[PDB]
């Protein structure tokens, strides 16, 4: 689920109130040093992808030599392939505002022995699905000698990897909250107690799961979890089949 920092602030204030014989009035983020989420990070503990790859035919062209003389041919390919990656938070945190982060990972595709750097987007602030379409511009060429009365068929292939991985989501949580309390007095009167609290003290007091606190650095480190899945072009191949035209060898 998503830890709601404002909710934690409210919980802290309600317990503090009962504890100090006050009446909890309200609480909110401090505008001059707001409760915030920073240093968004998403890593993949198991970067070794074992999924099979698919061989996609991006293009196929033909150079035919109907002459009695050999000739040089060149296949120049350019294909912009779009691969998608999707992420989704399972255990996250939020200060009340959704934040979309950009992430990367150098995955290794064991079945072909090739690394591929993927890119993805996601929000540690909610459990919605986030997709990112990345366009790879594959450009390759191949020179070939086409014998007399032969045809050369050049096929441009893309090796596309696929993956599904768990992610460890991280970020720094810091800032201040404001809590309003009051003591009811005689003859319809009262005295209000305004307290500015450090979010790290709230999390520590609440025992909020997923955080390690650092008074030293005046911050709390959050560790959550999610998942990502997608595909990516790993490498390309140009294969040329040369063959004689009917009535030749």
């Amino acid at each position: 689920a998503i830890i709601n920092l404002l909710r934690e602030l409210e919980i802290y204030g309600m317990q503090y109130a009962n504890s100090h014989q006050y009446t909890y009035g309200s609480s909110y983020s401090d505008d001059t040093n707001p409760i915030r989420i920073a240093g968004l990070d998403a890593r993949i503990p198991d970067p070794i992808v074992t999924d099979p790859v698919n061989h996609i035919v991006l293009d196929r062209r033909i150079i035919t030599n109907t002459t009695s003389n050999s000739l040089e041919g060149v296949f120049s390919f350019s294909n912009a392939y779009t691969s998608r990656t999707s992420s989704q938070t399972r255990d996250g945190v939020t200060a009340g505002t959704n934040i979309t982060g950009k992430y990367f990972a150098n995955l290794f595709f064991e079945q072909v022995g090739l690394s591929g750097r993927i890119a993805f987007e996601g929000a540690v602030t909610n459990e919605n699905k986030y997709t990112l379409d990345a366009t790879q511009d594959f450009r390759d060429s191949q020179t070939i000698r086409v014998p007399p009365f032969h045809r050369a068929t050049g096929v441009y292939t893309l090796e596309q990897g696929a993956f599904e991985k768990m992610t460890v989501l991280e970020c720094v949580v810091s800032g201040n909250g404001i809590i309003r309390y009051y003591r009811t007095l005689p003859d319809n009167s009262y005295t209000e107690i305004v307290q500015r609290v450090n979010i790290i003290d709230v999390l520590q007091a609440n025992g909020t799961p997923g955080f390690t606190i650092s008074k030293e650095q005046n911050r709390a480190y959050f560790t959550g979890e999610g998942t990502i899945s997608g595909q990516i072009g790993l490498q390309t191949f140009i294969d040329v089949v040369i063959e004689p035209l009917p009535g030749h060898a």
